[PDB]
């Protein structure tokens, strides 16, 4: 079996290699990357997701979500507080203002170490979930917004047409925005490109231990859990790399810089921060490999996770014996 310690890969294809998406990641799984649950790619020297990131000032983050914890310095849940509208331009001056600005450090080491000691004690806000791209039209190849569409797989796969749309979003992060921990919707891939600004500290555990994850959480956030049996769906409760060490959790670290891909893998649990003012896109996306886990995929019904509009085409085709508990919770 490739890669039986689950480590996290990384992948320099050629510009050659960089033509046929779905080609690579099947590669990548052949040389064991999925037991990582995330891996990076690092594209060809020759590419370029568009020419200049000089005019996106002007995009609009109609809510950006002001992120408020509430537990202790490893253990945390964060709520998100709606705030009123700005442009990418003034959200950006608000990163680098001295009340939200990365502080001085050494290195990453360094400042992952304050993340974890003094993220509960502020509250940044997030640019996050923002449906568009940045990739240029004519970027041919790894275009986040030109992939095959989650439901075309499903159809191929499985012969059955189904309603929905697939497409990105853009984040705008600045220092200790944080993405709790959880797996995607109906446990999917993700692939998220940093276009531009400070880098973004990931941690992930393997798919095949993801439960050991869900039983320390239960653990962890008790009254969450006697609410919903799939209270990671929430996306609100973050530990720790200290904490999972603590309590034997296998995980992974790596940190994405500026012009580099990552990819999530089926059920491969992920947490994390940003270093400073960035902006990444990110899409879900499917493979013939991910029907068995979309099949498996744990739900939230309490109401709290609610979602997007193709995904109940993925629970009433994949999930039919949930369908109509899960559809109560989304309504
Ligand atoms: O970048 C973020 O805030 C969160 N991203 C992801 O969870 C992802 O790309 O799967
Ligand atoms: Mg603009
Ligand atoms: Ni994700
Ligand atoms: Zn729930």
């Amino acid at each position: 079996a490739q890669n039986p310690n689950c480590n996290i890969m990384i992948f320099h294809p050629t510009k050659e290699e960089f033509n046929d998406f779905d080609k690579y990641i099947a590669y990548m799984e052949s040389q064991g990357a999925h037991r990582a649950g995330l891996a990076k790619i690092i594209p060809p020297k020759e590419w370029k997701a568009r020419e200049t990131y000089d005019n996106i000032s002007e995009i609009l983050i109609a809510t950006p979500l002001q992120q408020v914890a509430s537990g202790r310095a490893g253990v945390f849940t964060q709520y998100h507080k709606k705030k009123k509208a700005m442009t990418v331009g003034e959200y950006r001056h608000l990163a680098n203002s001295k009340k939200y600005q990365t502080p001085p450090h050494q290195n990453f080491e360094d400042l992952e170490r304050k993340y974890w000691k003094n993220r509960i004690y502020n509250s940044p806000i997030y640019g996050a979930d923002i449906s568009g791209s940045l990739f240029d039209e004519n970027t041919k190849q790894w275009n986040l917004g030109h992939l095959g569409t989650i439901q075309d797989l499903l159809e191929k796969e499985c012969g059955v047409v189904i309603e929905g749309v697939n497409t990105p979003y853009l984040y705008f992060g600045m220092w200790k925005t944080t993405f709790a921990w959880h797996t995607e919707d109906m446990d999917l891939y993700s692939i998220n490109y940093l276009h531009l600004g400070e880098p973004k500290t990931w941690y992930v555990v393997p798919p095949e231990h993801g439960q050991r994850l869900e039983r320390l959480a239960r653990e962890l956030f008790p009254g969450s859990s006697r609410g919903c049996g799939a209270f990671l769906r929430h996306k609100v409760a973050l530990i720790s790399p200290t904490v999972l060490k603590e309590n034997g959790i296998p995980f992974n670290r790596i940190t994405q810089e500026a012009g580099e891909f990552m990819v999530t893998f089926p059920y491969g649990y992920h947490a994390g921060f940003n270093h400073g003012f960035n902006c990444a896109e990110a899409i879900n996306f499917a493979t013939p490999r991910w029907i068995d886990y979309g099949k498996m995929a744990s739900q939230c019904s309490c109401g709290e996770a609610r979602v997007t509009f193709s995904m109940d085409a993925f629970v009433r085709i994949l999930q039919p014996e949930r369908y109509d508990l899960w559809k109560r919770g989304q309504d």
